[PDB]
């Protein structure tokens, strides 16, 4: 039941959010989510490839290759990407969260962050995908492999404060 | 089916938004939180001084979805008037009591519940309950001790007991 | 499929009903119906807080706390509210019907009215059931004990007994 | 789904511009509120010009049908009821409540006043007397003649239903 | 599921050997058919020895409960009805149809005579059957029975006993 | 579950009923209700060509062809059959009720009896079947076709006492003679 | 999804059909098929009391009362109506086919036409309805009752050419005249 | 599914009945209650002095189904030993507390709840009062203590429950 | 489709297993499983309370209070209890496995053992139950609390060899 706003043109509030260069990553990440997000990120680059992009994550995770789709598009565009976590970023959600422009990775105070991966393909393939997750997290947290994979074994959430200290985000904000 | 009102014409819900009114109706999940946060943010983009009104008629919902609203309420600058209609239970009463002080209201016949009624580990659930304990104590001026024994009783309060406990400031019959 | 009716503007018939300052409470009552009726009632009060609103009730009841949100918004707003019972008004429907302005509570001749009531602790259900007694007591101008007695009988009233009981003021057949 | 005719309407809206109100299929609360809407809307447009209720229905919720009956009886306009296909149970009630000399059916229609088979038992009998009464009113038959007929699980043809008092014209 | 006792029966076959007939939960044609069979068997074994009918039911199909009620009237034995838990709607009409003086409840039972695809005249007709049955066994007047069944509520064993539904309320022998 | 009773010998209560030459017609009658009922009419006749059988009927009706199968077995076998109506006998239930041995058809007092037929084949075939019911009911009630055809058009129930006056049964009994 | 076509003005293809005074009876006919078809017979008549309307029929039948509603609208309105059978017209479909203006009822070559009625109400009421279909078919085919009643008892389809010789239609066309 | 033991050959549940052991397992409905009440009537016909053993591992159930069991336990003359295993919650703990005084037992790890989780609001409140009074009776607590307790959405330990009046002993072994 | 064996009496093979004093704990543990197991363990004690009892665990876990029911009955009976793990013992399964008589806790070579708890009650209650699990495991593994709870956080299985070394079992056997 999505509301309309005027600005004189008239958009629904989500079209409006994308006009402010805000892309939502809200919920379980599947291919068509990934498709929406990728579409938006590439449209904002076309508008201005130096102007920043804010991406808002409230995601329990999802389909791993769909998330890497987003992640890869993040790495590709020319824009700074402020990532913001509200509610939670678990599994691929905090992967996207940890993959913002350094210095521009934010959570609100009561957010919950998980890098552990909640548990139809071959066994070695899953391990392959799981190393990919291990290196991406190592890249952006500036942590070691063995630290990352020990960490990813703890079935557990962090506070915005621990996640900052671990390298997943940069600033925990209450106010602007 | 949602009616149109009327010089251009919005559906009634779009028109509630022009009043700076954000409805939080029913159970709270992430996509409701997405809708509420967007409006809060947009309403602050419109003026960051002009108040915002949050009509809460909710039984609770996903804790982190509700926290994403609570946090966003705290983030924005505007005075936030919160309104309880029918009932605000579990996460929905956290929100109701998070409105800016002296600006939390109930219509007379509502019911208010801070009891949390009832896939993660038991150490994580408990971490989340602790976060609720602290929010509630922060906004009702009550001690954690008072907050926990109270949240332990499976009961509703009238808007008056609510106002006395520190969830509400006003109860009113009319403007 | 809702019909359209017709400077010159074009309305679906239900908006048109709201232009006439009519709000409908058709069928069972839940939070989303209540959101809709409160939205319409607060809007009508904003277009004129002295002009009457007409509220049409054909309803078998509903969620109590959702029904009370409607009742309280009736009592809040500034406008005279003339209620009309068509078809039936049982439980919360009859309470909305009985909570129009004194002397502007109507039924058409064949309506059936019920004040008998068809997960929460047992003490909260009695708390709530007592709020119902207090509201019916108020507007029907009947004693508490008489309300509690009446609400124990699993029966409907004629629009003429409910006139007689306190629930409505006039039974109309044709327009005055 | 639904075509568009030429200013442009959809056909069911174009019909309403013609002062025509369909009653089509089973009657429930939302049929009734849609029908009562149109009836009021039409009388607001003119209280002298007749309205046309096209009924093809096997009935429905008694209270929902009673709601439409009363709205008919409230509004001032002459009302021409039209039976098409069938008007059975509640449907036949409204058909019979068109204003006199204006109740029609088409030749091959079927008309039933037998009421085919959660509230208390006394409250069910109360509702049935209401229809007994409503029917006796508009057919000018007696209550003993209404209840007897209402017990025979059967249709009448338009001519049977004309002699009974349900309608006036068959074409 | 059902345990086996020696004396070799299932426990419910052994209740029947004790002349105990359970009427558990909702009445329908199947339940009624069962019950009636045991009632005729028991009489066939002896038309003088009582039969203990154990009732704990929210009611059921009217026609089916009436088949039971009729069977009860037919057979010669004194029938001791026992309410455990609850007897509502039809369940409490059988309770009332025990032999006078041997209608019992346990302390915490609940008793209800209020009643929760056929025609209106027929639903009223069956309701008058219930009216007259209840009036006969409570010795209460018709008009007292109908007021009663309209109040949607339960009676405690002692209000059920002051009304003529049962006779005795036992905490223990 | 079906209790077991002792006799020296163990029977489940329903088996021990058949021992009494009692046959139960309980519930909707389909082809396998009919099959099981016919199985025991034929059986009970082979235990005695002349000892009376008892049908306990509590039924709201059923498949017409499955009902007529039972009616026809009932007509075939040589046994006097006493019918008993308990709870109800509507539609084909009441036809099995009416078809007991003249003067052996009974109701308990509180039973409800209906002969109206409540609402894949062609149209001529349903009127074929309706007519067959007319003639069966006409036969045993001793009523005229005309009277059967309109009584059945009244969607209503008869008391055991009106059913006795119409012809469906012969005695309404409260206690054992 | 329904394409849009341009005319200056945009119509979805089905709307633009109605513009040609074409009305489609496609599929099972229930009360709301009938309602929408009647809506456009009445509409097209009000655009012209005498210009011919075209019913395209491809239907396997439907609710008899809903069919007879359409038949009756078709009889009411003053317009000459050309019927066209495409794919099939079985049961009430073929009755709407037969009821076009004499000599305006058509089939394309490969259509299949059935008048047999493939297999809640009482029995007298279904024979009531069957008889009404007998008289409608009798009327427009110009066949006797006796002939209609047995043709309809044959569970079978007719070619457009046999249907033309029976009376259901008048012309079987391959290309436009 | 259910095994046979030899002694003569019972299924293992039939053999527990021969020990005078009545099992109240899982949610209590009128059917559980039928089975339980049957067993208690029978076991008393065997002897009205020999103790009955009610093993309870139950989350709760229908209240009238529960009170039928309770009333049957009051009716019979036998000393009843109640034992709690896994848990006894809502109606279950009510049965646990209702065994013969000095004979109510829990295993060291059981959890006990007296908090309760179509009829009118005056019936529920009538039923709840009835739970209030059974409980008050059997824990020697007051009504006020009992009512406030049942309002806390919480389980107790077996020692807690022992201190409160719900049970007498807590045994790791015999 | 359970087979019968003769021994001359004739039992199904599972009745036969219980005659050899073998009780299976096979699969998800719910109240009626727990009831079966408890029944069997108490019947074997009645036969001989010094003769050992072998309990065979292939369980992914289950309802925690139902498992403690079994555990408590284990602690209660007088008999030695050899526990044997085949396939897997995860969550409450390895709790029962770790709760055998010391010296009599066995796995086959390819078994998989989990003490981590795969993830409708109050929050503090779940923590209470979870401390119970923490102490029981500490009791029988002779490990510390902090070691146990760190361990229970690793979403992960052990080999019969690691589980022995950790204190969950005593012997890993290939042959008799
Ligand atoms: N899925 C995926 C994926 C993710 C990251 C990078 C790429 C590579 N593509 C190659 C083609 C390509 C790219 C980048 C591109 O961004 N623009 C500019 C553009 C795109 C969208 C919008 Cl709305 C407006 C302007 C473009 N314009 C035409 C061809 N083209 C693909
Ligand atoms: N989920 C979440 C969450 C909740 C609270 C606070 C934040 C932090 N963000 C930072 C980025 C950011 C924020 C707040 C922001 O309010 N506007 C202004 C704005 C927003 C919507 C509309 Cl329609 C119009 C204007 C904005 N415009 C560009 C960058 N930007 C995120
Ligand atoms: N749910 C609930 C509920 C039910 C009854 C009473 C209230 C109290 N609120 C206080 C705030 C408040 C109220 C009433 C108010 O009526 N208008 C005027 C207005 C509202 C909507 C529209 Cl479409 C047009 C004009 C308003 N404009 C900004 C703030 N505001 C809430
Ligand atoms: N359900 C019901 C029911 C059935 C029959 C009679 C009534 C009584 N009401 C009184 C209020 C009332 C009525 C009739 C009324 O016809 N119009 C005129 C009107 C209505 C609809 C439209 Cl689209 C346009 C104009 C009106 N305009 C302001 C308030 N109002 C209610
Ligand atoms: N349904 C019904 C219904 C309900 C109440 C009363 C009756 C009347 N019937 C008549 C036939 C009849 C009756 C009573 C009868 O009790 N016994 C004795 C008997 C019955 C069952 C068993 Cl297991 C053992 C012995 C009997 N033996 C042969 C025929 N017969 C029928
Ligand atoms: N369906 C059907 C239906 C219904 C009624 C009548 C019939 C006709 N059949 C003819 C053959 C036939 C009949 C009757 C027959 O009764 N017995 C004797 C018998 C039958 C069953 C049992 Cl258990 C014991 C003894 C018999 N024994 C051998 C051949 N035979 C069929
Ligand atoms: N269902 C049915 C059914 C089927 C066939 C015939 C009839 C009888 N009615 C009588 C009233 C009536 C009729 C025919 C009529 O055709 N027009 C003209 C009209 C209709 C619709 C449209 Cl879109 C445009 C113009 C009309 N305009 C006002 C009253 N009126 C009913
Ligand atoms: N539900 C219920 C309920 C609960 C508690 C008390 C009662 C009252 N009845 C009275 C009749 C009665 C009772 C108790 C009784 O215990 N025995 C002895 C007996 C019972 C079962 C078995 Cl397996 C073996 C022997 C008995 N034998 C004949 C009459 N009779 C009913
Ligand atoms: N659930 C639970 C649970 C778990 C552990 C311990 C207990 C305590 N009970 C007390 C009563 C009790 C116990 C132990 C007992 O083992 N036997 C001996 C016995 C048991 C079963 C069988 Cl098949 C054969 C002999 C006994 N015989 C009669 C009373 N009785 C309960």
């Amino acid at each position: 039941l999505i509301p309309i706003v005027v600005e004189e043109r008239a958009y629904d509030i989500y079209s409006r959010l994308l006009r402010e260069r805000i892309v939502c990553v809200m919920g379980p990440i599947d291919d068509s989510v990934a498709s929406l997000v990728i579409a938006q990120l590439l449209f904002l680059q076309s508008e201005s490839n130096k102007k920043p992009i804010h991406m808002y994550i409230n995601s329990p995770g999802g389909v791993v290759t769909a998330g890497l789709a987003i992640y890869d598009t993040m790495q590709y565009i020319l824009n700074p990407i402020c990532t913001w976590c509200v509610g939670q970023a678990a599994s691929m959600g905090s992967l996207l969260l940890a993959a913002g422009t350094p210095g521009m990775r934010h959570s609100l105070p009561n957010s919950r962050i998980m890098i552990h991966q909640p548990s139809a393909i071959q066994a070695e393939e899953i391990m392959k995908l799981k190393k990919q997750l291990y290196n991406i997290y190592a890249k952006h947290t500036k942590q070691s492999l063995q630290v990352i994979e020990s960490a990813m074994e703890r079935d557990r959430y962090m506070s915005p404060m621990e996640a900052q200290e671990f390298g997943i985000l940069d600033k925990v904000l209450v106010h602007p």
